[PDB]
């Protein structure tokens, strides 16, 4: 039950939706640390029927596709299939993108990123991206970009 923990977490008035407050407030009281436009973007990417509300089955179908687009970034960027992302495979991918970094660069975000302190696998990549409302990999560019301060 990963989106039921979730929802049953949000829901704090226990009337089978949530609203943008109990979301704001829910995300504060979890400690996932997120921006108005970060939550709000959630919120009308998941309220399908527009109805200001999200109900179970909207939460967790937002919840599954963005999992699934964050899954699709990760295999991306795992040019060896190791399970892990290395800097050098940021390198590159960015260098497919038009963007040429450096090593150090690329191992500064896998380090915003990482906190074994090693690289970051699938499990480290999920969590972090978890109630990040990116789509994609330029998303994630941009997000790196004013995450770690470099122009990219
Ligand atoms: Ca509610
Ligand atoms: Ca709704
Ligand atoms: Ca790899
Ligand atoms: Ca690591």
């Amino acid at each position: 039950t990963r989106y039921e923990t979730l929802f049953q977490a949000l829901d704090r008035n226990g009337d089978g939706v949530v609203d943008i407050g109990e979301l704001q407030e829910g995300l504060r009281n979890l400690g996932i640390p997120l921006g108005q436009d970060a939550e709000e973007k959630i919120f009308t990417t998941g309220d399908v029927n527009k109805d200001g509300k999200l109900d179970f089955e909207e939460f967790m179908k937002y919840l599954k596709d963005h999992e699934k687009k964050m899954k699709l970034a990760f295999k991306s960027l795992d040019k060896n299939n190791d399970g892990k992302i290395e800097a050098s495979e940021i390198v590159q991918s960015l260098q497919t993108l038009g963007l040429t970094i450096s090593e150090q660069q690329a191992e500064l975000i896998l380090q915003s990123i990482d906190v074994d302190g090693t690289t970051v696998d699938w499990n480290e990549w999920r969590d972090y991206f978890l109630f990040n409302p990116v789509t994609d990999i330029e998303e994630i560019i941009r997000f790196w970009k004013h995450s770690t301060g470099i122009d990219i």
